[PDB]
Protein backbone atom coordinates (compact mmCIF):
# COMPACT_ATOMS: atom_id res chain seq x y z
CA UNK A 1 0.00 0.00 0.00
CA UNK A 2 1.77 3.26 -0.76
CA UNK A 3 0.52 6.43 1.31
CA UNK A 4 0.72 8.77 -1.62
CA UNK A 5 -2.24 7.48 -3.53
CA UNK A 6 -3.88 8.22 -0.22
CA UNK A 7 -5.53 11.81 -1.13
CA UNK A 8 -6.56 10.59 -4.44
CA UNK A 9 -8.17 7.21 -2.98
CA UNK A 10 -9.98 9.34 -0.39
CA UNK A 11 -12.05 11.49 -2.76
CA UNK A 12 -13.21 8.31 -4.61
CA UNK A 13 -14.28 6.22 -1.27
CA UNK A 14 -15.94 9.10 0.82
CA UNK A 15 -18.09 9.82 -2.91
CA UNK A 16 -18.93 6.01 -3.94
CA UNK A 17 -17.83 3.94 -0.99
CA UNK A 18 -18.39 4.97 2.39
CA UNK A 19 -21.59 3.98 3.14
CA UNK A 20 -23.48 7.09 4.49
CA UNK A 21 -27.32 5.48 5.08
CA UNK A 22 -25.80 3.04 7.42
CA UNK A 23 -23.96 6.07 9.01
CA UNK A 24 -26.84 8.19 9.47
CA UNK A 25 -29.10 5.82 10.58
CA UNK A 26 -26.37 5.09 13.52
CA UNK A 27 -26.22 8.31 14.69
CA UNK A 28 -29.60 9.64 14.18
CA UNK A 29 -30.84 6.55 15.98
CA UNK A 30 -34.86 6.47 14.38
CA UNK A 31 -35.58 9.72 14.82
CA UNK A 32 -36.93 9.63 17.74
CA UNK A 33 -35.07 12.38 19.81
CA UNK A 34 -34.68 15.74 17.89
CA UNK A 35 -32.04 17.48 17.29
CA UNK A 36 -29.74 14.09 18.14
CA UNK A 37 -27.98 13.81 14.99
CA UNK A 38 -27.69 17.62 14.67
CA UNK A 39 -26.11 18.17 18.03
CA UNK A 40 -23.33 15.54 17.23
CA UNK A 41 -19.36 16.55 16.98
CA UNK A 42 -17.39 15.22 14.16
CA UNK A 43 -13.56 16.21 14.25
CA UNK A 44 -11.72 16.02 10.64
CA UNK A 45 -7.71 15.77 10.44
CA UNK A 46 -6.88 17.26 6.81
CA UNK A 47 -3.62 17.10 4.90
CA UNK A 48 -0.56 19.22 6.71
CA UNK A 49 -2.04 17.58 10.18
CA UNK A 50 -5.22 20.44 10.24
CA UNK A 51 -7.38 19.24 13.34
CA UNK A 52 -10.83 20.49 13.83
CA UNK A 53 -13.16 19.52 15.86
CA UNK A 54 -16.97 20.77 16.77
CA UNK A 55 -18.35 19.63 13.20
CA UNK A 56 -21.31 19.37 13.45
CA UNK A 57 -24.54 18.81 10.50
CA UNK A 58 -28.08 19.12 9.90
CA UNK A 59 -28.60 15.72 8.05
CA UNK A 60 -27.08 12.60 5.57
CA UNK A 61 -27.08 15.07 2.74
CA UNK A 62 -25.30 17.82 4.45
CA UNK A 63 -22.35 15.37 5.96
CA UNK A 64 -22.42 13.34 2.41
CA UNK A 65 -21.24 17.04 1.38
CA UNK A 66 -18.81 18.59 4.04
CA UNK A 67 -16.95 15.03 3.92
CA UNK A 68 -16.05 15.16 0.10
CA UNK A 69 -15.60 18.59 0.32
CA UNK A 70 -12.94 18.20 2.95
CA UNK A 71 -12.08 15.17 2.40
CA UNK A 72 -10.22 14.30 5.56
CA UNK A 73 -7.88 12.01 6.57
CA UNK A 74 -9.08 10.86 9.87
CA UNK A 75 -12.44 11.20 11.41
CA UNK A 76 -13.38 11.45 14.44
CA UNK A 77 -17.17 10.96 16.11
CA UNK A 78 -17.63 13.21 19.47
CA UNK A 79 -20.76 13.85 21.83
CA UNK A 80 -23.92 14.83 21.29
CA UNK A 81 -24.17 18.09 23.22
CA UNK A 82 -26.42 20.42 24.76
CA UNK A 83 -26.21 23.40 21.55
CA UNK A 84 -24.98 22.77 17.85
CA UNK A 85 -20.95 22.00 18.09
CA UNK A 86 -21.05 24.69 15.21
CA UNK A 87 -22.53 27.38 17.17
CA UNK A 88 -20.41 26.82 20.11
CA UNK A 89 -19.07 30.45 20.02
CA UNK A 90 -22.69 31.70 20.35
CA UNK A 91 -22.86 29.80 23.49
CA UNK A 92 -22.10 31.40 26.86
CA UNK A 93 -19.39 29.75 28.82
CA UNK A 94 -20.93 27.30 31.41
CA UNK A 95 -24.08 26.18 28.69
CA UNK A 96 -21.69 24.16 26.47
CA UNK A 97 -21.86 20.69 27.47
CA UNK A 98 -21.33 17.16 26.45
CA UNK A 99 -24.36 15.10 27.35
CA UNK A 100 -24.63 11.79 25.67
CA UNK A 101 -22.43 9.71 24.06
CA UNK A 102 -22.02 5.49 23.71
CA UNK A 103 -19.90 4.56 25.73
CA UNK A 104 -16.26 3.32 24.19
CA UNK A 105 -13.30 1.30 24.51
CA UNK A 106 -10.17 1.27 22.89
CA UNK A 107 -7.77 -1.68 23.24
CA UNK A 108 -4.17 -1.22 21.91
CA UNK A 109 -1.77 -3.88 21.14
CA UNK A 110 1.02 -2.25 22.28
CA UNK A 111 -0.17 -1.94 25.93
CA UNK A 112 0.59 -5.79 25.67
CA UNK A 113 4.49 -4.87 24.70
CA UNK A 114 5.55 -6.55 28.54
CA UNK A 115 4.23 -9.61 27.55
CA UNK A 116 4.16 -10.36 24.28
CA UNK A 117 7.68 -11.85 22.54
CA UNK A 118 7.15 -11.23 18.64
CA UNK A 119 6.27 -7.34 18.24
CA UNK A 120 6.61 -4.22 20.20
CA UNK A 121 4.72 -0.76 19.74
CA UNK A 122 2.75 -0.79 16.91
CA UNK A 123 4.08 -3.72 15.19
CA UNK A 124 0.91 -6.77 15.20
CA UNK A 125 1.27 -10.68 13.62
CA UNK A 126 -0.81 -13.10 14.03
CA UNK A 127 1.29 -15.15 16.78
CA UNK A 128 -0.03 -12.06 19.07
CA UNK A 129 -3.32 -11.06 18.08
CA UNK A 130 -4.90 -13.59 19.60
CA UNK A 131 -4.86 -11.41 22.68
CA UNK A 132 -7.37 -9.17 21.03
CA UNK A 133 -9.94 -11.94 20.00
CA UNK A 134 -9.30 -12.83 24.11
CA UNK A 135 -9.72 -8.82 24.53
CA UNK A 136 -12.82 -8.90 22.82
CA UNK A 137 -14.59 -12.21 23.99
CA UNK A 138 -13.71 -11.54 27.56
CA UNK A 139 -15.04 -7.82 27.18
CA UNK A 140 -17.99 -8.51 25.26
CA UNK A 141 -18.82 -11.11 27.56
CA UNK A 142 -18.93 -8.67 30.35
CA UNK A 143 -20.63 -6.14 29.18
CA UNK A 144 -23.82 -8.95 27.41
CA UNK A 145 -24.20 -11.01 30.74
CA UNK A 146 -22.69 -8.68 33.50
CA UNK A 147 -24.30 -5.41 32.40
CA UNK A 148 -26.86 -6.04 29.95
CA UNK A 149 -25.70 -4.37 27.02
CA UNK A 150 -27.48 -5.12 23.70
CA UNK A 151 -25.70 -3.08 20.92
CA UNK A 152 -22.36 -3.81 20.88
CA UNK A 153 -20.30 -2.59 18.14
CA UNK A 154 -16.59 -3.70 17.82
CA UNK A 155 -14.33 -2.33 15.18
CA UNK A 156 -11.07 -3.07 14.05
CA UNK A 157 -8.71 0.36 14.44
CA UNK A 158 -7.05 0.06 11.97
CA UNK A 159 -3.55 -0.98 13.09
CA UNK A 160 -2.93 -1.76 16.61
CA UNK A 161 -6.01 -3.14 17.75
CA UNK A 162 -10.17 -3.11 18.12
CA UNK A 163 -13.03 -0.53 19.66
CA UNK A 164 -15.88 -1.13 21.00
CA UNK A 165 -19.43 1.29 20.71
CA UNK A 166 -22.33 0.07 23.45
CA UNK A 167 -25.46 2.00 22.50
CA UNK A 168 -28.00 1.37 24.22
CA UNK A 169 -30.25 4.30 24.67
CA UNK A 170 -30.03 4.15 28.69
CA UNK A 171 -26.27 3.87 27.92
CA UNK A 172 -25.31 6.94 26.26
CA UNK A 173 -26.55 8.53 28.98
CA UNK A 174 -24.56 7.48 31.23
CA UNK A 175 -22.38 9.79 33.91
CA UNK A 176 -18.68 9.99 33.47
CA UNK A 177 -18.36 8.25 37.11
CA UNK A 178 -20.26 5.73 35.98
CA UNK A 179 -18.09 5.01 33.01
CA UNK A 180 -15.33 5.02 35.20
CA UNK A 181 -17.00 2.36 37.40
CA UNK A 182 -17.53 0.15 34.58
CA UNK A 183 -13.89 0.39 33.45
CA UNK A 184 -12.81 -0.23 36.87
CA UNK A 185 -15.13 -3.27 36.90
CA UNK A 186 -13.08 -4.11 33.63
CA UNK A 187 -9.79 -4.20 34.62
CA UNK A 188 -7.50 -6.25 36.55
CA UNK A 189 -4.05 -5.31 35.13
CA UNK A 190 -2.73 -2.73 37.40
CA UNK A 191 0.91 -1.00 36.71
CA UNK A 192 3.01 0.60 34.96
CA UNK A 193 6.31 -0.42 33.78
CA UNK A 194 7.99 0.34 37.46
CA UNK A 195 5.72 -2.87 38.52
CA UNK A 196 6.36 -6.00 37.95
CA UNK A 197 3.90 -8.41 39.09
CA UNK A 198 0.92 -6.59 37.23
CA UNK A 199 -1.87 -9.13 38.64
CA UNK A 200 -3.15 -9.82 42.50
CA UNK A 201 -5.97 -12.42 42.87
CA UNK A 202 -7.77 -12.66 46.44
CA UNK A 203 -8.56 -15.78 48.16
CA UNK A 204 -11.93 -15.38 46.51
CA UNK A 205 -12.54 -14.74 42.94
CA UNK A 206 -15.21 -12.43 41.76
CA UNK A 207 -17.37 -14.25 38.91
CA UNK A 208 -16.39 -11.98 36.48
CA UNK A 209 -12.74 -13.18 36.65
CA UNK A 210 -13.52 -16.37 36.90
CA UNK A 211 -15.48 -16.33 33.58
CA UNK A 212 -12.63 -14.45 32.25
CA UNK A 213 -10.17 -16.92 33.28
CA UNK A 214 -11.80 -19.61 31.54
CA UNK A 215 -12.16 -17.81 28.72
CA UNK A 216 -8.35 -17.52 28.67
CA UNK A 217 -7.56 -20.99 29.60
CA UNK A 218 -9.45 -22.09 26.26
CA UNK A 219 -6.60 -19.82 24.82
CA UNK A 220 -3.06 -20.26 26.48
CA UNK A 221 -1.68 -23.20 25.00
CA UNK A 222 -1.36 -22.23 22.22
CA UNK A 223 -1.25 -18.45 22.48
CA UNK A 224 1.26 -18.24 25.28
CA UNK A 225 3.18 -21.89 26.01
CA UNK A 226 3.44 -22.45 21.74
CA UNK A 227 3.20 -19.37 19.87
CA UNK A 228 4.86 -16.77 22.28
CA UNK A 229 6.36 -19.23 23.93
CA UNK A 230 6.67 -17.95 27.33
CA UNK A 231 9.01 -20.26 29.09
CA UNK A 232 11.20 -20.78 26.21
CA UNK A 233 14.62 -19.47 27.81
CA UNK A 234 15.65 -18.23 30.64
CA UNK A 235 15.67 -14.89 29.79
CA UNK A 236 11.91 -15.48 28.95
CA UNK A 237 10.86 -17.61 32.21
CA UNK A 238 12.83 -15.30 34.37
CA UNK A 239 10.15 -12.89 33.50
CA UNK A 240 7.36 -15.35 34.67
CA UNK A 241 9.68 -16.19 37.92
CA UNK A 242 9.09 -12.50 38.41
CA UNK A 243 5.43 -13.21 39.47
CA UNK A 244 5.53 -16.04 41.78
CA UNK A 245 7.39 -15.85 45.49
CA UNK A 246 10.59 -16.53 45.72
CA UNK A 247 10.53 -19.76 47.67
CA UNK A 248 9.78 -21.53 44.89
CA UNK A 249 12.43 -20.11 42.09
CA UNK A 250 15.01 -22.61 42.39
CA UNK A 251 12.51 -25.81 42.28
CA UNK A 252 10.93 -23.90 39.11
CA UNK A 253 14.48 -22.72 37.66
CA UNK A 254 16.29 -26.39 37.72
CA UNK A 255 12.24 -28.12 36.43
CA UNK A 256 12.59 -25.61 33.37
CA UNK A 257 16.29 -26.52 32.47
CA UNK A 258 15.33 -30.52 32.37
CA UNK A 259 12.27 -29.88 30.37
CA UNK A 260 12.44 -29.19 26.71
CA UNK A 261 9.71 -26.96 25.86
CA UNK A 262 7.17 -24.53 27.65
CA UNK A 263 4.42 -26.86 27.66
CA UNK A 264 6.62 -29.38 29.96
CA UNK A 265 7.61 -26.56 32.40
CA UNK A 266 4.22 -24.48 32.23
CA UNK A 267 3.21 -27.63 33.70
CA UNK A 268 5.42 -28.01 36.36
CA UNK A 269 4.51 -24.24 37.43
CA UNK A 270 1.54 -25.40 37.63
CA UNK A 271 2.29 -28.56 40.25
CA UNK A 272 4.70 -26.65 42.10
CA UNK A 273 2.65 -23.56 42.64
CA UNK A 274 -0.47 -25.30 43.43
CA UNK A 275 1.31 -27.44 46.51
CA UNK A 276 2.23 -23.56 47.71
CA UNK A 277 -1.29 -23.14 47.89
CA UNK A 278 -1.49 -25.75 50.63
CA UNK A 279 0.18 -23.99 53.34
CA UNK A 280 -2.27 -18.18 46.24
CA UNK A 281 -3.82 -18.74 42.69
CA UNK A 282 -0.19 -18.00 40.88
CA UNK A 283 -1.61 -20.07 37.99
CA UNK A 284 -4.01 -17.78 36.99
CA UNK A 285 -2.32 -14.55 38.64
CA UNK A 286 -0.22 -15.53 35.55
CA UNK A 287 -2.36 -16.07 32.79
CA UNK A 288 -4.33 -12.94 33.60
CA UNK A 289 -1.12 -10.93 33.69
CA UNK A 290 -0.66 -12.37 30.13
CA UNK A 291 -3.88 -12.48 28.38
CA UNK A 292 -5.62 -10.13 30.21
CA UNK A 293 -7.37 -6.89 28.68
CA UNK A 294 -5.60 -3.80 29.12
CA UNK A 295 -7.70 -0.91 28.86
CA UNK A 296 -7.03 2.76 28.46
CA UNK A 297 -9.30 4.43 31.33
CA UNK A 298 -9.31 8.21 29.99
CA UNK A 299 -11.08 7.19 26.48
CA UNK A 300 -14.01 5.34 28.63
CA UNK A 301 -14.13 7.42 31.26
CA UNK A 302 -14.88 11.05 29.44
CA UNK A 303 -18.35 12.05 27.96
CA UNK A 304 -16.67 14.23 25.91
CA UNK A 305 -14.46 11.98 24.14
CA UNK A 306 -13.43 11.89 20.06
CA UNK A 307 -13.13 8.02 19.04
CA UNK A 308 -11.80 7.08 15.56
CA UNK A 309 -15.03 6.76 13.62
CA UNK A 310 -16.23 3.31 12.30
CA UNK A 311 -15.47 2.99 8.44
CA UNK A 312 -12.15 5.46 8.55
CA UNK A 313 -9.57 5.02 6.68
CA UNK A 314 -6.16 4.22 8.08
CA UNK A 315 -3.35 7.01 6.94
CA UNK A 316 -0.78 4.88 7.42
CA UNK A 317 -1.70 1.14 6.77
CA UNK A 318 -4.58 2.11 4.62
CA UNK A 319 -7.19 -0.14 6.26
CA UNK A 320 -10.75 0.39 7.25
CA UNK A 321 -11.89 0.76 10.15
CA UNK A 322 -14.65 -2.61 9.82
CA UNK A 323 -17.29 -3.98 12.04
CA UNK A 324 -15.82 -7.35 13.63
CA UNK A 325 -18.76 -10.16 13.75
CA UNK A 326 -19.03 -11.16 16.95
CA UNK A 327 -20.11 -14.91 15.75
CA UNK A 328 -16.63 -15.04 13.73
CA UNK A 329 -13.98 -13.28 16.38
CA UNK A 330 -11.65 -16.42 16.37
CA UNK A 331 -11.40 -16.34 12.39
CA UNK A 332 -11.09 -12.17 12.47
CA UNK A 333 -7.75 -11.37 10.07
CA UNK A 334 -6.68 -7.56 10.42
CA UNK A 335 -4.23 -8.72 7.44
CA UNK A 336 -6.96 -9.23 5.31
CA UNK A 337 -8.96 -6.62 6.05
CA UNK A 338 -9.39 -4.43 2.96
CA UNK A 339 -7.64 -1.33 2.26
CA UNK A 340 -8.76 1.51 0.73
CA UNK A 341 -6.37 1.04 -2.72
CA UNK A 342 -8.44 -2.37 -2.94
CA UNK A 343 -11.70 -1.84 -2.76
CA UNK A 344 -11.41 0.98 -5.34
CA UNK A 345 -9.35 -1.06 -7.27
CA UNK A 346 -12.92 -3.04 -7.27
CA UNK A 347 -15.13 -0.19 -7.72
CA UNK A 348 -12.79 1.00 -10.83
CA UNK A 349 -13.33 -2.73 -12.20
CA UNK A 350 -16.85 -2.58 -13.27
CA UNK A 351 -25.75 3.56 -8.01
CA UNK A 352 -26.29 3.20 -4.36
CA UNK A 353 -25.17 -0.81 -3.97
CA UNK A 354 -21.76 0.19 -5.59
CA UNK A 355 -20.05 -0.95 -2.39
CA UNK A 356 -21.73 -4.27 -2.23
CA UNK A 357 -19.37 -5.32 -5.15
CA UNK A 358 -16.24 -4.44 -3.52
CA UNK A 359 -14.92 -6.63 -0.33
CA UNK A 360 -16.59 -4.00 1.97
CA UNK A 361 -19.91 -5.40 1.41
CA UNK A 362 -19.53 -8.50 4.42
CA UNK A 363 -18.54 -5.45 6.55
CA UNK A 364 -21.12 -3.21 6.13
CA UNK A 365 -23.84 -5.76 6.48
CA UNK A 366 -22.66 -6.68 9.88
CA UNK A 367 -23.07 -2.88 10.62
CA UNK A 368 -26.61 -3.37 9.46
CA UNK A 369 -27.25 -6.74 11.72
CA UNK A 370 -26.15 -3.80 14.04
CA UNK A 371 -28.52 -1.35 12.67
CA UNK A 372 -31.26 -3.78 12.43
CA UNK A 373 -31.33 -4.73 15.96
CA UNK A 374 -31.24 -1.07 17.40
CA UNK A 375 -34.59 -0.60 15.69
CA UNK A 376 -36.04 -3.69 16.98
CA UNK A 377 -35.51 -2.50 20.26
CA UNK A 378 -36.91 0.83 20.03
CA UNK A 379 -39.73 -0.60 18.57
CA UNK A 380 -40.32 -3.12 21.00
CA UNK A 381 -39.64 -6.20 18.90
CA UNK A 382 -37.24 -8.99 20.81
O1 LIG B 1 -6.51 14.33 21.32
C1 LIG B 1 -7.01 13.26 21.07
C2 LIG B 1 -8.32 13.01 21.41
C3 LIG B 1 -8.88 11.81 21.12
N1 LIG B 1 -8.15 10.86 20.50
C4 LIG B 1 -8.81 9.59 20.24
O2 LIG B 1 -8.33 8.62 21.06
C5 LIG B 1 -8.37 7.36 20.48
C6 LIG B 1 -7.32 6.48 21.14
O3 LIG B 1 -6.87 5.53 20.21
P1 LIG B 1 -5.34 5.48 19.82
O4 LIG B 1 -4.71 6.83 19.96
O5 LIG B 1 -4.65 4.48 20.71
O6 LIG B 1 -5.23 4.99 18.29
P2 LIG B 1 -6.43 4.22 17.54
O7 LIG B 1 -7.11 3.31 18.53
O8 LIG B 1 -7.43 5.24 16.98
O9 LIG B 1 -5.84 3.37 16.34
P3 LIG B 1 -4.52 2.49 16.41
O10 LIG B 1 -3.50 3.13 15.52
O11 LIG B 1 -4.05 2.44 17.85
O12 LIG B 1 -4.78 1.07 15.92
C7 LIG B 1 -8.09 7.65 19.04
O13 LIG B 1 -8.73 6.73 18.21
C8 LIG B 1 -8.67 9.04 18.84
O14 LIG B 1 -9.95 8.93 18.23
C9 LIG B 1 -6.83 11.11 20.16
O15 LIG B 1 -6.15 10.26 19.61
N2 LIG B 1 -6.28 12.31 20.45
MG1 LIG C 1 -6.01 1.96 19.17
MG1 LIG D 1 -5.57 4.78 23.99
ZN1 LIG E 1 3.26 -10.13 17.21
Amino acid sequence: FDPTELPELLKLYYRRLFPYSQYYRWLNYGGVIKNYFQHREFSFTLKDDIYIRYQSFNNQSDLEKEMQAANPYKIDIGAVYSHRPNQHNTVKLGAFQAQEKELVFDIDMTDYDDVRRCCSSADICPKCWTLMTMAIRIIDRALKEDFGFKHRLWVYSGRRGVHCWVCDESVRKLSSAVRSGIVEYLSLVKGGQDVKKKVHLSEKIHPFIRKSINIIKKYFEEYALVNQDILENKESWDKILALVPETIHDELQQSFQKSHNSLQRWEHLKKVASRYQNNPWLEWEIMLQYCFPRLDINVSKGINHLLKSPFSVHPKTGRISVPIDLQKVDQFDPFTVPTISFICRELDAIRTRDYKKTSLAPYVKVFEHFLENLDKSRKGEL
